[PDB]
């Protein structure tokens, strides 16, 4: 663990409104004066069992109801880059879904300055490097996306990619396309979630038509073997996420997961926390818990870790 623990990593798959502890939820809505649902932190925490990603989805959604200020979201980046300082996280390319929050009518500009403004205590105190994902909330219409890249067309330097998150089955990677080819022409780089709930199709979609440079999940590749010998062959990186994925249950069980399968096989994975707040564990847990239940070796430790610095944009 502290071995594991001591490795330089990157995280490239977490989403910053998904690093909201249940003591900073209580905290926030506090200083907000915000009446919460949950009695206490003990009874918002039993609340974090999910059968799957929807499940999760409406609770993590119920959950940003307190980000309100720019402090809100300065304190709920900033708690992360601690998180990263202890765990030897060097480099941090993370997501936030703006509409969750202007769709709540939170100014799209307050969101960024107090995620800005923690990025940069991070990078001067902390030495963390960091590139915002801007993320698409895909259960949305693209139209509505469209509308968040306008938004972003002025800060269009504060993000060096799009993403694209959310309610993955039913809603194909294609149904963004037009937004996607916007945003490159307007110099974004562009990565999506596919293949976690969604089929290997998807994930097709996400490398041909949304033209992505890595893919974040992708577990469900596993399925199409002419999928994974392109992956294999273009060295595509993949942002896996373990405990996401058994506490979402897409795997019945960790000893069931197959990143350390398609690591000797060659697909270019990385090892990811996701929802740190929600699936129990950052990164250095996330690589626990393929040791413990996947006897992972210090060797494929290593490997892991490297292809994330490797996968940087
Ligand atoms: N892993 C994930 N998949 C889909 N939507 C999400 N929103 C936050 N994390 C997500
Ligand atoms: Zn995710």
């Amino acid at each position: 663990y502290e071995w594991l623990n001591a490795l330089p990593k990157a995280e490239l798959h977490l989403h910053l409104e998904g690093t909201l502890e249940p003591e900073l939820l209580f905290a926030l809505a506090e200083r907000n004066r915000i009446a919460l649902p949950w009695n206490d932190v003990e009874t918002l925490r039993k609340a974090y069992a999910f059968n799957n990603l929807q499940e999760f989805l409406d609770l993590y959604y119920a959950g940003a109801d307190v980000l309100r200020t720019e402090q809100d979201f300065y304190d709920l980046t900033w708690a992360y880059l601690q998180k990263c300082k202890a765990q030897n996280v060097v480099h941090v390319e993370p997501f936030f879904d703006p509409q969750t929050h202007t769709d709540r009518g939170i100014p799209f500009e307050v969101v960024l300055a107090g995620i800005r403004a923690a990025l940069r205590d991070g990078e001067k105190l902390l030495g963390i490097r960091h590139g915002l994902i801007l993320s698409f909330l895909r259960h949305l219409s693209e139209e509505q996306a469209q509308k968040t890249l306008d938004q972003a067309l002025p800060f269009r330097d504060a993000f060096i990619a799009v993403g694209l998150d959310s309610s993955e089955v039913g809603h194909p990677p294609s149904k963004f396309q037009r937004v996607f080819d916007r945003a490159r022409s307007e110099g974004f780089l562009t990565v999506a979630h596919a293949g976690e709930e969604g089929p290997p199709e998807y994930i097709w979609e996400a490398l041909d038509l949304l033209k992505v440079e890595r893919i974040d999940h992708g577990v469900r590749a596993f399925e199409d073997e002419r999928l994974m010998r392109r992956l294999i062959d273009e060295q595509i990186p993949l942002t896996v996420c373990p405990l996401s994925n058994t506490k979402l249950c897409v795997f019945d069980d960790m000893s069931q997961h197959t990143i350390l399968d398609m690591l000797e096989r060659g697909v270019k994975v990385t090892v990811n926390s996701d929802d740190p707040a929600y699936f129990g564990g950052y990164v250095t847990e996330n690589f626990h818990a393929l040791q413990q239940s996947l006897g992972m070796t210090e060797e494929q430790a290593r490997r892991l870790a490297q292809n994330s610095l490797d996968a940087r944009l």
